[PDB]
């Protein structure tokens, strides 16, 4: 481990939790990662760490989670971090504040983080002109191994989810390598029963239509995220649906509604999605339902808990092509992004995997 990776982890992230409620802390991230104002990412990507999926070139497997970078102020710091793929969002279709403050609690004991922000967004005209402004930059990105996804959301009073997501297409679509549907905030009150057969077979239908009108050039891949509370038959339905259909991918997991046994933050018993190291393994177990259920023939990025190699291989062989992570930079800071790469790397080699795309779904075929 470096020098950097010690001094965020045990002094400097500390420090700022010491000075800073969570939603504060989340507020100053987002300003200096905006100006590129980081510590040196000391790691240079291999090739054994490239992966193609979703139409797309990926120079690593490790990218920022949906909810960091809420309205694309920051992409470019982003991926100075060290992240192999940017995800922006949730963006609602209108501006709205979200839930009242306080709306983010940690849970330091748990190394994990509770969020009730209830889908706060500048709104889709906002994060619209932001990514217009750097169009060029981000095809460039993408063409050099850097693609950028944007995760829709639906407005608090909207009387027509379907119709919020639609626009999400036709507005950021365009802008976007790859968009996705989340209904799975546990934040945003009747969200989650759009992950049901007959709404979810209907609300991605009108989706995946609008997506499929937007010219060659500008036409995203379309992918749902999930969330890790679902029942078996509610996974059992998203698979037959995104068969059914060809959505391009999942993402899983979103928050957990769960509070596992055994959380000792003070905090555990406040309203809202749990991340961190008490989602990790929950979700490495939907991952490794869901790529059952689609016959991995359905491309996965997997999210929860993760924050280190280890974290990140378990998911890539559970069936993860790519993963996220989001909890693990609130604790350690932006070294966590070449730790977690580093480690990866040096995992697959004593795995005898050749590449990321080797150990791809590799606990099924053991
Ligand atoms: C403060 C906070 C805000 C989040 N906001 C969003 C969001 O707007 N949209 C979304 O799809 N997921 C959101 N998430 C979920 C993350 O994208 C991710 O699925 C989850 O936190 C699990 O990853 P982790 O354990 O690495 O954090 C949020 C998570 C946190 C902790
Ligand atoms: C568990 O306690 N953790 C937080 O309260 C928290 C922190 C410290 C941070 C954070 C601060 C600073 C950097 C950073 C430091 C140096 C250069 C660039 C950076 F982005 C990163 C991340 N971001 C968050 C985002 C969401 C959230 F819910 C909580 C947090
Ligand atoms: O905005 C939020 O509250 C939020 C959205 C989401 O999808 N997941 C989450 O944990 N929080």
């Amino acid at each position: 481990a470096t020098g950097d990776e010690r001094f965020y982890a045990e002094h400097l992230m500390p420090t700022l939790q010491g000075l800073l409620d969570p939603e504060s802390a989340h507020r100053l991230a987002v300003r200096f990662t905006s100006l590129g104002l980081l510590p040196r990412a000391r790691f240079q990507d291999s090739d054994m760490l490239e992966v193609r999926v979703l139409g797309h070139k990926f120079r690593n497997p490790v990218g920022i989670a949906a909810g960091f970078d809420k309205h694309g102020e920051a992409v470019d710091g982003l991926y100075k971090m060290g992240f192999g793929f940017v995800e922006i969002g949730s963006v609602t279709p209108k501006p709205q504040e979200g839930n009242p403050r306080p709306r983010v609690f940690r849970l330091p004991e748990d190394q994990a983080v509770i969020n009730r922000y209830g889908f706060n967004s500048h709104g889709l005209s906002v994060v619209e002109h932001r990514l217009r402004a750097r169009q060029q930059k981000q095809a460039k990105l993408t063409e050099d191994g850097l693609p950028l996804g944007v995760n829709l959301g639906k407005n608090k009073t909207s009387v027509d989810a379907a119709e919020d997501y639609a626009e999400g297409v036709r507005v950021l679509g365009p802008l976007a390598d790859y968009l996705v549907v989340n209904v799975s905030s546990p934040n945003t009150a009747g969200l989650r029963s759009l992950q049901g057969k007959a709404e979810l077979r209907r609300l991605l239908t009108k989706v995946l239509q609008e997506r499929d009108g937007l010219r060659r050039v500008h036409r995203p891949a379309v992918l749902v995220k999930i969330a890790p509370d679902l029942t078996s038959q509610d996974k059992e339905d998203i698979a037959s649906v995104v068969k059914e259909l060809g959505i391009d991918g999942l993402i899983v997991t979103n928050t957990t509604v769960s509070r596992p046994a055994g959380l000792q933050g003070a905090l555990r018993s406040e309203t809202g999605g749990l991340s961190g190291k008490p989602l990790r393994d929950l979700s490495t177990q939907t991952i490794r339902e869901m790529y059952a259920l689609t016959q991995g023939r359905v491309p996965i990025i997997g999210v929860g808990g993760v924050s280190s190699g280890q974290d990140a291989l378990e998911k890539i062989r559970a069936g993860a092509s790519l993963v996220q992570l989001y909890t693990a930079l609130t604790f350690w800071g932006p070294p966590v992004v070449g730790k977690v790469k580093r480690e990866l790397e040096a995992l697959l080699k004593e795995q005898g995997f050749g590449g990321v795309t080797d150990a791809i779904g590799a606990d099924h075929r053991r």
